[PDB]
């Protein structure tokens, strides 16, 4: 990706809260094929550090259940774009967001061979408005995205 | 579905040969989820039978293997539309097709609550054109897809 997909004048601060995940897209299908994936994750909650990072609370499908996942993005040198100090490296890339309604990021793995991504279309509110969708989908033509899903 | 929504002056005998499964959509995402669903096939072969009805050889995921599944749709009073006499009984809807490059396809489960769905995207040869995908995508935009794969 390239520092121009990315947000600008993102405030970390204002999307505290809790979100949810109404679409996926992926890179790869492998990436979203069963529920299986490590990359098949569901944003719960967003919750920003007095310093600057940011906290994401998950939950994924585990064993039959819904498991519960708490990883933190650090703040890089760039702005929208946070790092997940793993074994595996990952960046949380922020692309848009009204703060109030949407917002759109994705999940970039370097280690991996090309470029394996992964994007959310996350909502404040399960409402029946489509704005949020829409902007997702022009902010995805530019990406080859491979699988698409959209929740009930 | 509607018999608008068909093919009209269908020539099942025209459709015989080899084709590849390009691109999938469906109504729900269980249907596609892993490499699990029953309708998570991939059309290799379509001979048409002397009496008109439809042989199609498709592969499928089992027990890390490729299996290879012949199953038989039947002729119905009305032409694109066949009947997958089963237990579970499926209908094969024929959508648009040039005979000569892709040819756009669905299957629908009737015994099911609402309307189960999937399509596929068939190409002859796997050349770089993408007039099929569109093709694909502008006969999808008129039905309730929550799932859409690509293959490499």
């Amino acid at each position: 990706l390239i520092v121009t997909q990315t947000m600008k004048g993102l405030d970390i601060q204002k999307v505290a809260g809790t979100w949810y995940s109404l679409a996926m897209a992926a890179s790869d299908i492998s990436l979203l094929d069963a529920q299986s994936a490590p990359l098949r994750v569901y944003v719960e909650e967003l919750k920003p550090t007095p310093e600057g990072d940011l906290e994401i609370l998950l939950q994924k499908w585990e064993n039959d259940e819904c498991a519960q996942k708490k990883i933190i993005a650090e703040k890089t040198k760039i702005p929208a774009v946070f790092k997940i100090d793993a074994l595996n490296e990952n960046k949380v890339l922020v692309l848009d967001t009204d703060y109030k309604k949407y917002l759109l990021f994705c999940m970039e793995n370097s280690a991996e061979p090309e470029q394996s991504l992964v994007c959310q279309c996350l909502v404040r509110t399960p409402e029946v408005d489509d704005e949020a969708l829409e902007k997702f989908d022009k902010a995805l033509k530019a990406l080859p995205m491979h699988i698409r899903l959209s929740f009930n």
